[PDB]
């Protein structure tokens, strides 16, 4: 029992992390085979970051330029291209560490856990969702660029984001690891606003399903609703709208719990009405919406890696 | 910028889980160069656990007994004791992955990183505290008694924690890895009530510190108080009493801000007496008091290990 914002063990993923300095600029690189991942912003100064032509600032570096600390671990770099907003280095050494691994490119509303790091060196780790505007809301200070987001299943570790930008609003954009921006965010410091910050609808009931699961119970009330009903309260309140898709995901918590996925949508319905009324959900005064019904799963049936 | 609730880095940990087997009964242990540490209820079976003798439990085991795996890294046991609540397995081999490490029993307040495990595998990480009533809420199934807390300084791992038991309430208790409980609680399977869960003040104050470095700032307010007027407030409203001690730890946060701690409690008092008003403070929209000075600090300066 209890239900907490769980993180994937980070090990696999320590041991892929490394310093990359480029003249003035350090940041952080991923060490997988002799591939060094990195932004392509590392060739950037300050000043370069306002308007930078990447291929032009490209031109003045060689594979010596490009300086790559594994810990002491000092990497010879032998190649250099760039791919999108990312960096390729290969250097001459495979990563005796490099785990089982793959690139996915993750939706909106999926959740994955960054390990976010300093000068190459791990500092912490924390669980994150891919908001509906294609930000995410992280913990990063000066130099953590090129940390990594990331889902272990058993032996494989799916790396699905990289650390780039701050925007004003203190809210954070990067790229999967072939260097596409998540969303239509630019690695350039300009005027980029984030669209509306949605609630993940299918999230939210994934985490009331832990809820009973734990003995949180008050919020089931007697109502039913249907989809279509359902969704014009979703909209009022800036929730995603949802699918028979989602209402299939939710299947198994259904299943376990027998509560019916448009009998916990009744409930959902009556907590944006009248709110909370001053109680709490597993420890929470808001509806949380960064648990997949995948996570809510993993974490009450105990899955290893 | 952000905040998030962030765990240490776990891999010094991970390398370290192992599955012990005794009879019927599969959890997890430590193993710290040529010792494993585990809960002294694996010699127990469900029937066992209502009123264990564990001396003479002990009695009917030897070292082949124990069944302890590393992976597949299967490890020879040459020699058991019972220490409080712990038992130490003498292996054969030193682990090779041991961290640098020490043994620490923490105060109330204080919190740690959990690596919650199963059969000796890693299944997540997740961040808690030492409640004033020396309960841990933490996220834990069946099987998952051996795993540890831990705090990492650089390069040492402070051990603080090991799962032992979970009570009727759904909140946790265990041991130091001496075997010593905290708090009044025993290995017995019996009516063991948990005391008033206070809210930890000094990690309040810390986190609205927090806040404010972030540009949650509309909880600042023209007051001020003092310790005992802030105290008779902090007493109403089940908070820890605050002392002198604890503002001197503010001090850095403090310094940092220009916000006086004496003002910051008047802040905490308003907010205590009148609410959020449906508000929120880093995402929250309850007062959160698992964050320390030292955590402040750490997320907020990049510190690494």
């Amino acid at each position: 029992s209890g239900f907490r914002k769980m993180a994937f063990p980070s090990g696999k993923v320590e041991g892929c992390m490394v310093q990359v300095t480029c003249g003035t600029t350090t940041l952080n690189g991923l060490w997988l085979d002799d591939v060094v991942y990195c932004p392509r912003h590392v060739i950037c100064t300050s000043e370069d970051m306002l308007n930078p032509n990447y291929e032009d600032l490209l031109i003045r570096k060689s594979n010596h330029n490009f300086l790559v600390q594994a810990g002491n671990v000092q990497l010879r770099v032998i190649g250099h291209s760039m791919q999108n907003c990312v960096l390729k280095l290969k250097v001459d050494t495979a990563n005796p560490k490099t785990p089982k691994y793959k690139f996915v490119r993750i939706q909106p509303g999926q959740t994955f856990s960054v390990l976010a790091c300093y000068n190459g060196s791990p500092s912490g780790v924390y669980q994150c969702a891919m908001r509906p505007n294609f930000t995410i809301k992280g913990s990063f200070l000066n130099g953590s660029c090129g940390s990594v987001g990331f889902n272990i299943d058993y032996d494989c570790v799916s790396f699905c984001y990289m650390h780039h930008m701050e925007l004003p609003t203190g809210v954070h954009a990067g790229t999967d690891l072939e260097g596409n921006f998540y969303g239509p965010f630019v690695d350039r410091q300009t005027a980029q606003a984030a669209g509306t910050d949605t609630t993940i609808t299918v999230n939210v009931l994934a985490w009331l399903y832990a809820a009973v699961i734990n003995g949180d119970r008050w919020f089931l009330n007697r109502f039913t609703t249907t989809l279509n009903d359902f969704n014009l309260v979703a909209m009022k309140y800036n929730y995603e709208p949802l699918t028979q898709d989602h209402v299939d995901i939710l299947g198994p918590l259904s299943a376990q719990t027998g509560i019916a996925v448009l009998d916990m949508c009744a409930s959902l319905k009556e907590l944006l009405q009248n709110g909370m009324n001053g109680r709490t959900i597993l420890g929470s005064a808001l509806l949380e919406d960064e648990f997949t019904p995948f996570d809510v799963v993993r974490q009450c049936s105990g899955v290893t890696f």
